[PDB]
C-alpha cells in the first residue's frame, strides 16, 4: 500500500526521469568538453611551433576522427539511445554510421601509425627517417582507406519501414554478419592494439656515456612514451564494451532475448558514450602528460 506506491512512482517516473537526466547529462559533456578539447589541441599545435612532431601531426589528426564523430555521429547517437528510433531519413541512416565507422578506422590507424613511426625512431633508428612531410602523406592515406573499407558497412545498412523507422545492417544470410564483424573487430580493435601494445613494451624496457643532449632526448621521449600509452590504454578501454557488444551481437546472435531490453538498451548506451568519452578523453590526456599542451591550455583558456 502505502510504501508500495513509493516504489511504484520510483520505476515508471522517478528512475526514468533521473535515467533520462544522467543520458543527456553525460553527452552534452562529452560534446562539450571532447568539441573544446580537440579544438584546443589544434591550436596548441598551429601555435607552439616547437610542438610540431610526427607524433603530433598523428595526434591531430586523431582529433580531426573524433570532432567527425562528436559533431557529426554523437548528436546523432544520443537521440538513437533514447528513442532507440531513426529520425534521420534514409539516407543519414547510412553517412552517420558510415562517418562513425571511417572515425574509428582513421582513429585506430593513426594510433598505429604513432605506434610505428616511434617504434621505428626509438627502437630502430635511422631505419625510416620519419620526417613532419612523412608524417602527413601517412595522415593523408589513413583517411583513403577509412573512407574505403568503410563502404561495405555503408551498403549494409538499410532503414527499415517497420509507425517509426529503424537504422541497422540488411544481412542477406547468417554467416556474412559473422563473416564480416569477426574480421573487422580483428583488423580494427584486437590486430591494431595488440599489436601497438607489443609495440609499446618494447619502447617501456628500453627507455627504462651518453651525452648530457642525449639522456635530455631520453627525458622527452619518456615524457612522450609516458603520455602515448596513456592515450592507447584509455582507447582500449574505452572501445572494449562496444567492441565485444557487437561480436556477441552480430556473430553470436545474442542479446535477442527481450526479458532485460533496458538492460540490454543500458548495456549499449552507456558503450556508445563510452567511445565518445574517448574523444573527451584525449586532450584531458594530454594537459596532464604533456607539459607543453598544458602551457598552451592555460595560455588559450586566459586569452579565451
Ligand atoms: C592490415 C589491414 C588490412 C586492410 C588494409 C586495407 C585494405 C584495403 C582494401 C581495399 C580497398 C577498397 C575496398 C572497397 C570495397 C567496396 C565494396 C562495396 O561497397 O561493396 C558493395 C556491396 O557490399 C555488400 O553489400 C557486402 C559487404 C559485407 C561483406 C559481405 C561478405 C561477408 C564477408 C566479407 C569479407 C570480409 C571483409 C572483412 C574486412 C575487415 C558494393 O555494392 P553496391 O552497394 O555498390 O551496389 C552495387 C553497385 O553499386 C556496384 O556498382
Ligand atoms: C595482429 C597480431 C596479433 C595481435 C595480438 C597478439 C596476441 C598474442 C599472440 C602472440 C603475441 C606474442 C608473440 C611474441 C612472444 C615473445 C615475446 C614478445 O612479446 O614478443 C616481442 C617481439 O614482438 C614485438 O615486440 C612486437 C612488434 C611491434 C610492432 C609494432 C607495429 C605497430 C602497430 C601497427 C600495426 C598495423 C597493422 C595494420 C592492421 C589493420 C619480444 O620482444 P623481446 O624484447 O622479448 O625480444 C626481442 C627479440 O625478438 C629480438 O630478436
Ligand atoms: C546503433 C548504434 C551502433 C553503434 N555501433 C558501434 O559503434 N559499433 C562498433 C564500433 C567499433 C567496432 N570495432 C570493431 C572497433 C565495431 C563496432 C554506435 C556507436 C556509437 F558510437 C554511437 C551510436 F549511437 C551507435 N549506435
Ligand atoms: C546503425 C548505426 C550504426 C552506427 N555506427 C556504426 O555502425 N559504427 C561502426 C560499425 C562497424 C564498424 N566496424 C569496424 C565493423 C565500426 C563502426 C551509428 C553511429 C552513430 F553515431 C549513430 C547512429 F544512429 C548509428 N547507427
Ligand atoms: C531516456 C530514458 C528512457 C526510458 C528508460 C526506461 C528505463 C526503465 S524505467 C520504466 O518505466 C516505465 C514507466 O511506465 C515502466 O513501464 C517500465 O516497467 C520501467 O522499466
Ligand atoms: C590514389 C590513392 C590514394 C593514395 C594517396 C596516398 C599515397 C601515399 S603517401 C605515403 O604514405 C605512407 C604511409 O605509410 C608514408 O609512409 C609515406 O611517407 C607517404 O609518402
Ligand atoms: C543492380 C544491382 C544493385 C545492387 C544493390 C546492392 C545493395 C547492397 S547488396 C548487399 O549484398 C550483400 C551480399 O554480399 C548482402 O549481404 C547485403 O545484405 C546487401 O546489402
Ligand atoms: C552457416 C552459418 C551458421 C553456422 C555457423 C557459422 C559461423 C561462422 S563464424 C565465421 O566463419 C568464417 C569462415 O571463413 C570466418 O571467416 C569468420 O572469421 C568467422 O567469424
Ligand atoms: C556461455 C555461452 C554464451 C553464448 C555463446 C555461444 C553462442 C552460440 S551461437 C554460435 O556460437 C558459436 C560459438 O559458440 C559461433 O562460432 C557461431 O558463429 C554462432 O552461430
Amino acid at each position: 500500500s502505502e510504501d508500495e506506491f513509493l516504489r511504484y512512482l520510483w520505476r515508471d517516473y522517478l528512475y526514468p526521469k533521473q535515467y533520462a537526466w544522467v543520458l543527456i547529462a553525460a553527452y552534452v559533456a562529452v560534446f562539450v568538453v571532447a568539441l573544446v578539447g580537440n579544438t584546443l589541441v589544434c591550436l596548441a599545435v598551429w601555435r607552439n611551433h616547437h610542438m610540431r612532431t610526427v607524433t603530433n601531426y598523428f595526434l591531430v589528426n586523431l582529433s580531426l576522427a573524433d570532432v567527425l564523430a562528436t559533431a557529426i555521429c554523437l548528436p546523432a547517437s544520443l537521440l538513437v539511445d533514447i528513442t532507440e528510433s531513426w529520425l534521420f531519413g534514409h539516407a543519414l541512416c547510412k553517412v552517420i554510421p558510415y562517418l562513425q565507422a571511417v572515425s574509428v578506422s582513421v582513429a585506430v590507424l593513426t594510433l598505429s601509425f604513432i605506434a610505428l613511426d616511434r617504434w621505428y625512431a626509438i627502437c630502430h633508428p635511422l631505419l625510416f627517417k620519419s620526417t613532419a612531410r612523412r608524417a602527413l602523406g601517412s595522415i593523408l592515406g589513413i583517411w583513403a582507406v577509412s573512407l574505403a573499407i568503410m563502404v561495405p558497412q555503408a551498403a549494409v545498412m538499410e532503414c527499415s519501414s517497420v509507425a517509426f523507422s529503424v537504422c541497422d545492417e540488411r544481412w542477406a544470410d547468417d554467416l556474412a554478419p559473422k563473416i564480416y564483424h569477426s574480421c573487422f573487430f580483428i583488423v580494427t580493435y584486437l590486430a591494431p592494439l595488440g599489436l601497438m601494445a607489443m609495440a609499446y613494451f618494447q619502447i617501456f624496457r628500453k627507455l627504462w656515456g651518453t651525452t648530457s643532449a642525449e639522456v635530455k632526448q631520453m627525458r622527452a621521449r619518456r615524457k612522450t612514451a609516458k603520455m602515448l600509452m596513456v592515450v592507447v590504454l584509455v582507447f582500449a578501454l574505452c572501445y572494449l564494451p562496444i567492441s565485444v557488444l557487437n561480436v556477441l551481437k552480430r556473430v553470436f546472435g545474442m542479446f535477442r532475448q527481450a526479458s532485460d531490453r533496458e538492460a540490454v538498451y543500458a548495456a549499449f548506451t552507456f558503450s556508445h558514450w563510452l567511445v565518445y568519452a574517448n574523444s573527451a578523453a584525449n586532450p584531458i590526456i594530454y594537459n596532464f602528460l604533456s607539459g607543453k599542451f598544458r602551457e598552451q591550455f592555460k595560455a588559450a583558456f586566459s586569452w579565451w
